[PDB]
């Protein structure tokens, strides 16, 4: 029917309605460190996320998305790989039903609690719409989660969750500071990859982060009682909303260091 991570709509289902799930280029895949080409060709990243507008949380379903303003430069993502500069779009969470898997990367095989997604789309292209239809098109930055010590800069989005419990439930969500889920190092790998869900299309250049960021075991607790299901339909909760590494076919993963 309509896709999802369950038995009978997931990850290994995906290919019938959208064949690129067999592509060349898809995500996630897993990070051999040993393998990694190190080059010194790549520049420093820069976030400047200063001026960042979240507007809006939604649950869509799948998981919850934190909306930013991208109608100006406001909150931009460029150097590293990248050419041109990439406006922040949204951010949302994969993460798992416990607390030794629930990221979609991993690292020599090691899976994380959870993976931080901030979707930044080319700006060459004019709209996020026709951005997806480019090959460098969006920029990805993915953040490793760890259980450990609390995340003081996640509170509050930790806190609007009981009002968008369900599918289609949104809720205003403004002056939220995306530089409060940073690690301290901006050191990552990079690899030419695709969205995780569908659409599954093609258009993302990757830049995982090496350093994870730490959350509390009650922090990543209330990311599980969010739901999949609609209100007033039967209670799936929201947990197990990654895909499993993908075949890394023809490419290379470069780091930005040694
Ligand atoms: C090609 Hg997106
Ligand atoms: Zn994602």
């Amino acid at each position: 029917h309509h896709w999802g991570y369950g038995k009978h709509n997931g990850p290994e289902h995906w290919h019938k309605d959208f064949p690129i799930a067999k592509g060349e280029r898809q995500s996630p895949v897993d990070i051999d460190t040993h393998t990694a080409k190190y080059d010194p060709s790549l520049k420093p990243l820069s976030v400047s996320y200063d001026q960042a507008t979240s507007l809006r949380i939604l649950n869509n379903g799948h998981a919850f998305n934190v909306e930013f303003d991208d109608s100006q430069d406001k909150a931009v993502l460029k150097g590293g790989p990248l050419d041109g500069t990439y406006r922040l779009i949204q951010f949302h969470f994969h993460w798992g039903s416990l607390d030794g898997q629930g990221s979609e990367h991993t690292v020599d095989k090691k899976k994380y609690a959870a993976e931080l997604h901030l979707v930044h789309w080319n700006t060459k292209y004019g709209d996020f719409g026709k951005a997806v239809q480019q090959p460098d098109g969006l920029a990805v930055l993915g953040i490793f989660l760890k259980v450990g010590s609390a995340k003081p800069g996640l509170q509050k989005v930790v806190d609007v969750l009981d009002s968008i419990k369900t599918k289609g439930k949104s809720a205003d969500f403004t002056n939220f500071d995306p530089r409060g889920l940073l690690p301290e190092s901006l050191d990552y790998w990079t690899y030419p990859g695709s969205l995780t869900h569908p659409p599954l299309l093609e258009c993302v250049t990757w830049i995982v982060l090496k350093e994870p960021i730490s959350v509390s075991s009650e922090q990543v607790l209330k990311f599980r009682k969010l739901n999949f299901n609609g209100e007033g339909e039967p209670e799936e909760l929201m947990v197990d909303n990654w895909r499993p590494a993908q075949p890394l076919k023809n490419r290379q993963i470069k780091a930005s260091f040694k």
